[PDB]
C-alpha cells in the first residue's frame, strides 16, 4: 500500500526515524499520493525501496532505505581496492535490479553510477534519486550515461534500450574507476561526437578487464537501440559467464 509518515517521526538528506532507524530523505494530493503508491510496489533486493512519504503543508518528502557506502562512483574511487570477482558481482546485481524494474514496467531513464548505491558488504541497489522515473513528483545534469537518441531530442520516448545504453557506460566506469570523456573540449561538441558514434575510451581502462565484458559494453552502447540486448538477455549471457569464470 504505502506508508504515510510524519516529520515528527524523525530527529538528498539523511534522516533519523524514531522507531525505524536510519533512512534517506528527498524533500521536494490524490495524484502525488497515487504515484507514490505505484512506486511503493518496487520491492526487490537490488532496488532501493520507498519506505514512506511525508505530505505536509510546507514540505513534501520521499523516504528511502539507507545505503551505507554511498554511490558506486564513490566506492570505485575509494583508496581501497575493489577486486574483479566483486566487480563482476556488482554487475550481476545491477543486471538483476534493472531486469526487475523493466519487469514491473518501469524504465529508469537516468541510470548512472550516482544512482547505484552500495552497502557495507559491497552489495548494490538501484536508486532514482533525481526522480527521473516519476511524473508528478519530479515536477515540483551530466549526460555521459545518456543514450544518443535522447541527446538533442527531448521528445523521443525512452525505452528499455535507453537504460541498456546507460548500463554500457556504467560497465566502462566500473572498470576505469572514473568518469569517461575527460578529454572533451566542451559539452556541445561532445554531444555531437557521441551522437555520431564516439564512446568511452576503452584504452583508458588500465587495470585488467575481461574481453567479454568489453564486448558486452560495446554491444550495449550500440547506436541502434534494437541492436542492444534487453536486461534478461544480458543476464542470460552474463550469469553463467560470471559463475564460470569470475565467482
Ligand atoms: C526515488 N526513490 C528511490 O530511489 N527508490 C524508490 C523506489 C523507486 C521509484 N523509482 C525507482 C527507480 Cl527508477 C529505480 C529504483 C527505485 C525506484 C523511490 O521512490
Ligand atoms: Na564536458
Amino acid at each position: 500500500n504505502v506508508i504515510k509518515m510524519k516529520s515528527s517521526d524523525f530527529l538528498v538528506s539523511l534522516a533519523f526515524h524514531r522507531t525505524q532507524g536510519l533512512m534517506i530523505m528527498k524533500t521536494v494530493n490524490e495524484a502525488l499520493l497515487e504515484e507514490a503508491k505505484m512506486m511503493n510496489r518496487l520491492r526487490h533486493s537490488r532496488v532501493v525501496k520507498l519506505l514512506g512519504v511525508i505530505i505536509e503543508e510546507g514540505k513534501y518528502s520521499l523516504v528511502m532505505e539507507y545505503m551505507e557506502k554511498g554511490n558506486l562512483m564513490h566506492v570505485l574511487k575509494a583508496e581501497m581496492s575493489t577486486p574483479l570477482s566483486v566487480k563482476g558481482r556488482i554487475i550481476l546485481e545491477i543486471i538483476e535490479g534493472m531486469a526487475y524494474l523493466h519487469g514491473k514496467g518501469v524504465i529508469h531513464k537516468d541510470l548512472k553510477p550516482e544512482n547505484i548505491l552500495v552497502d557495507n558488504d559491497f552489495h548494490i541497489k538501484i536508486a532514482d534519486l533525481g526522480l527521473a522515473s516519476f511524473k508528478m513528483w519530479s515536477k515540483l545534469g551530466t549526460l555521459y550515461y545518456m543514450a544518443p537518441e535522447h541527446l538533442n531530442d527531448v521528445n523521443a520516448k525512452p525505452t528499455e534500450k535507453s537504460d541498456v545504453y546507460s548500463f554500457a557506460v556504467v560497465l566502462w566506469a566500473i572498470f576505469a574507476n572514473k568518469e569517461p570523456y575527460e578529454n572533451a573540449i566542451a559539452e556541445q561538441q561532445l554531444i555531437m561526437a557521441i551522437k555520431s558514434g564516439n564512446r568511452p575510451d576503452v584504452d583508458d581502462i588500465t587495470e585488467y578487464c575481461p574481453r567479454e565484458i568489453i564486448s558486452l559494453m560495446k554491444l550495449c552502447w550500440e547506436a541502434n537501440p534494437e541492436a542492444r540486448p534487453t536486461f534478461p538477455g544480458i543476464e542470460e549471457k552474463f550469469r553463467p559467464f560470471y559463475l564460470s569464470q569470475l565467482e
